[PDB]
């Protein structure tokens, strides 16, 4: 099939997310309060993605300002040598930040800032798995309000999904899928699941 299902997609992350419970907790610290920064800034953003590459750089990287300059820190060795272990799952963030918003970036800054990024990620992994299959327009049951999230025009999780292309609503039906949502949605929980993983 072209498409997967968001079991397959919760494995791909997973692949990724495993391994990261076993990194440092005081680098995961460090490398969080710089993603923060990283996403509240959009040159930032672009420079650490150039930075890095894709992690294939045979050479040490040359440290740079600002938060783009602070990820980098927490990424390299004594010589701006780069840690595959370290580099390679900033890249797939990084990857998956590319479909997203600034908004959604700075939504995404704000999850990092109070320490609430399971919330969303329950939401949104949640949504994917109940609007199986993704071609398919369809509204949905479940309301994000009895998941604890606050729930209205100008909120955290509605502005998080409308920006996916989702059709909200405050009244039942509150979420309808659309399949055009499809990869904003899967980027946004892969995001999601990967900063979870670090915290």
């Amino acid at each position: 099939a072209f498409t997967e299902d968001f079991q397959g997609l919760r494995a791909e992350v997973e692949t990724i997310s495993k391994e990261l419970e076993l990194l440092d907790r005081e680098l995961c610290q460090l490398l969080l309060e710089g993603l923060e920064g990283v996403l509240r800034d959009q040159l930032a953003l672009r420079a650490l993605e150039e930075a890095l590459e894709q992690g294939q750089s045979l050479g040490p990287v040359e440290p740079l300002d600002g938060p783009a300059g602070a990820v980098l820190e927490c990424l390299v060795l004594s010589s701006g040598m780069l840690v595959p272990e370290l580099a390679i799952p900033v890249v797939y963030l990084l990857g998956a930040l590319t479909m997203l918003s600034e908004t959604q970036h700075k939504l995404l800054a704000e999850a990092l800032e109070s320490q609430t990024l399971l919330g969303p990620l329950e939401l949104v992994g949640s949504l994917l798995e109940q609007s199986a299959p993704w071609q398919e327009r369809s509204t949905m049951s479940l309301p994000p309000g009895l998941l604890g999230n606050s729930w209205g025009e100008g909120a955290p999780a509605w502005v998080l999904l409308d920006e996916c292309g989702l059709e909200l609503g405050e009244d039942t039906p509150h979420v309808c899928w659309e399949p055009q949502a499809q990869g904003r949605m899967c980027a946004l929980y892969a995001s999601l699941a990967l900063l979870s993983g670090l915290s």
